[PDB]
């Protein structure tokens, strides 16, 4: 349900758009 698949799933955008927020984090 969001184990691995919106969370992150390595980036979701929340890890990505949290990798930095791929720019901020």
């Amino acid at each position: 349900a969001g184990k691995e698949k919106i969370r992150k799933k390595l980036k979701n955008e929340i890890k990505k758009k949290w990798r930095k927020a791929v720019i901020a984090w």
